[PDB]
């Protein structure tokens, strides 16, 4: 039968790599995007806010009712954030200790605390594939000082993530466990972080503490000497990225798995990616334009709607443009990562990048 | 059952509380209709015929069982006719005398808009309250565009009536409502309701207003308008509206009311508390403790505070505009109950009174 975990290279260029990761519901071809997974009313495997999930129905409510596989309607490989992120994002509302996270109590008593135990607790219950490692995402700006205790207790965290993943035979014998890397901007505590999670071992190792407002020039950056850190026949992630700018030149830079919320994000806000760059569908250059959203996409929204029908419909309200919109950035983004897997594989993905970045900047859509 | 009956409990100046007794359940009015969605307290929701008929079809539906098995709602339903999109639209749509007709999208499908295919469509979506093809007149109107907009519109509506009766099933079954036209001229809304009781409707609705004309502009609107409509049957105000907006309209004697700004102001930052709306995104709310509204009874309020609202949109938690969702749609429920208690209790008037003072104090 099919393996539990097994990430292999079929071409490499530069320190871009495109293969396959091998698991017991799917294989999941790399470069990936994970799209942000919602409950039932092409990707090859989705993501649930455990955070969300667990305060919305709760994570004994999905357990009961068959997991995220049968919650979702996705019988492929579910990825499950840890709640890290939301330890930083919503710091304001927690008490935070070596032991774990608190969250202040609600209105009618309930209270809800994270812990590398808890975590992936949660994360069983909710019969992820992909679980992710209890961390703490460094806010940006970090003080030196501030970022060396935040990774250093995240690698502390990292550890019980791992015994505590190991201490369910189920789960060990069917999921796969990513560390995450921290150390904010900084080189040194960036290799800190991967010489820890790496003496620990994990089956993927994600790249946490960026997209949190750095910007790509200083994202870019850390990329550069933090990726190579990593064990290099293991599946590289980079949370929160991106824009398809971002994922191109992150590519470049030895990452193999991406998430990101813009493609929602930007389709609920009147945005929408193309190969020539972003466009705006509210603005009145497309009141007429008689074009799909892209001339190239192969998504079911361009292949029936054009700019004009779809800039009407934000205009009028009509919540269905919003969603055509989204449907065509989540295809779009599936398709940018088909063409880097077929450019690493033919070796011509540097040329790809060049290509894809001197039309999507030029941005004549 | 009975298919179709409205009952006055109690009245209070133009003002009325009762029920509308159908097949599927009640209508306690005055009613606030949600918008219903795909399945994943009020007692009727709605659908966008134009977004249904093109995702996912209006055929799909029917085969899935019609609307009540594709949102999970066994009690009553109301379908528009697309009369709205029709103006909001009117730049992809060639209209003439026998319908309107979109833009043909790429992939060479076309869709049109006329009154039988529109009761059609709405007999597909097995809706409970069909509402007649008209028109929106487009705000604000000269009096000729209005004039030949709600002619129009009332030809549509007899074409209506009779495609509505050509089907036994969905005339016995069903109820048919009436849209009255005019923009904002009393004598064009005189001839639309004439017209409307002429031929004879189940209910009869309030349209072409909540199109920017504001609220003063609104009620003067209704002042003479609503009683145009039969008094013995049910009015509905089509596109209202804020809380304030719909205790002035009960005032005015409608009876049953229809918005998006709940869903719009969840995901928005915006709740609706008796101390008026909020902008949960300002910093007062980051550490207020206490629910979004001190009254309200909703699964949101129980649980949620200000202070963990404000947080999650702050940070990017989509899980935030859900309990602002979920309790503008909850406090519009209790809005109506509110209303409807204080016509059976004689109080209405006074309610009317200390609400407006409350709710433009801002003392949140
Ligand atoms: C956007 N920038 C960004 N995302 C990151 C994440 C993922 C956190 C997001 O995963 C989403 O669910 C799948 C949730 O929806 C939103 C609201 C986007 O937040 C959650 C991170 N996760 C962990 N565990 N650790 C990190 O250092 C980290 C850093 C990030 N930077
Ligand atoms: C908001 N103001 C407003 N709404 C009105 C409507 C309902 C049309 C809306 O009903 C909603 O679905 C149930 C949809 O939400 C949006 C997207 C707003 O549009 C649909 C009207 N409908 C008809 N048939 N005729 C009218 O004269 C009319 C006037 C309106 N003024
Ligand atoms: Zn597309
Ligand atoms: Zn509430």
């Amino acid at each position: 039968d099919r393996p539990r975990f097994s990430f292999s290279i079929a071409a490499r260029e530069g320190k871009a790599r495109t293969g396959t990761i091998e698991m017991k519901r799917g294989v999941i071809r790399t470069p990936a995007f994970m799209p942000v997974g919602t409950a039932a009313t092409g990707a090859d495997i989705i993501l649930g806010n455990t955070y969300h999930l667990m305060l919305r129905p709760g994570a004994e409510r999905i357990a009961k009712l068959g997991g995220l596989h049968s919650f979702m309607g996705w019988d492929r490989p579910i990825l499950t954030d840890s709640g890290g992120y939301q330890v930083m994002s919503l710091s304001s509302l927690t008490k935070q200790s070596e032991e774990g996270v608190t969250f202040k109590s609600h209105l009618d008593g309930s209270r809800h605390m994270l812990s590398p135990e808890r975590s992936i607790e949660i994360q069983h219950l909710l019969g992820s594939d992909i679980v992710m490692a209890f961390d703490e995402c460094t806010p940006y700006p970090a003080t030196p000082s501030r970022a060396a205790s935040s990774m250093e207790r995240s690698m502390r965290w990292a550890k019980r993530s791992r015994d505590a993943f190991d201490s369910r035979k189920e789960q060990a014998e069917n999921a796969a466990l990513f560390g995450i890397q921290q150390g904010s901007v900084f080189e040194n505590l960036r290799q800190q972080s991967a010489d820890a999670l790496a003496e620990i071992g994990f089956d993927g190792y994600a790249v946490g503490g960026l997209a949190v407002g750095e910007g790509q020039d200083e994202m870019f950056r850390v990329l550069d000497f933090s990726v190579p850190m990593l064990p290099d026949d293991k599946p590289h992630y980079l949370m929160g990225v991106g824009k398809p700018d971002d994922i191109v030149g992150a590519v470049e830079r030895g990452i193999d798995m991406f998430d990101c919320v813009l493609p929602t994000r930007s389709g609920r806000n009147g945005q929408a990616f193309t190969w020539d760059g972003p466009i705006n569908i509210r603005n009145a250059r497309f009141s007429e334009d008689l074009k799909p959203l892209d001339s190239e996409c192969h998504c079911a929204v361009c292949q029936k709607w054009s700019r004009a029908y779809i800039h009407h419909l934000i205009r009028a309200g009509e919540i269905l443009g919003a969603m055509l919109m989204t449907e065509h950035n989540i295809a779009f983004y599936q398709q940018l990562m088909q063409k880097i897997r077929d450019s690493i594989s033919e070796g011509r993905f540097s040329q790809f990048a060049q290509d894809f970045r001197a039309r999507y900047f030029a941005r004549n859509s």
